[PDB]
């Protein structure tokens, strides 16, 4: 059901090493809905490739644009399963220190700050 459930480890890591060789400015993300999530709906795809200067705040606005939100609904983003510190950080660095072992940076968004 999930991406890291759909696709080997030795998948996933060759297909981080493709986008590196392709997209070698982007940041290879998966972004995921939270499996008890309600309201929000899920995203026409899983795997995002996101220019590397980005900050967290803009990367915030992107998703809620895909998701065609409005202004007052909630929107709640984890990332490698945890809160940001900081939504000011470039995604260039956040990736360095929150990246996965199979070299994807993974998030989770909900409705609710209670995942
Ligand atoms: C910044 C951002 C968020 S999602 C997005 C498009 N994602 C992609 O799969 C590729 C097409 C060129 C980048 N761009
Ligand atoms: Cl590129």
């Amino acid at each position: 059901k999930t991406f890291k459930q759909r696709r080997t480890f030795e998948q996933r890591v060759e297909d981080v090493r493709l986008i590196r060789e392709q997209h070698p400015t982007k940041i290879p993300v998966i972004i995921e809905r939270y499996k008890g999530e309600k309201q929000l709906p899920v995203l026409d795809k899983t795997k995002f490739l996101v220019p590397d200067h980005v900050n967290m705040s803009e990367l915030i606005k992107i998703i809620r644009r895909r998701l065609q939100l409005n202004a007052n609904q909630a929107f709640f983003l984890l990332v490698n399963g945890h809160s940001m510190v900081s939504v000011s950080t470039p995604i260039s660095e956040v990736y360095e220190s929150e990246k996965d072992e199979d070299g994807f940076l993974y998030m989770v968004y909900a409705s609710q700050e209670t995942f």
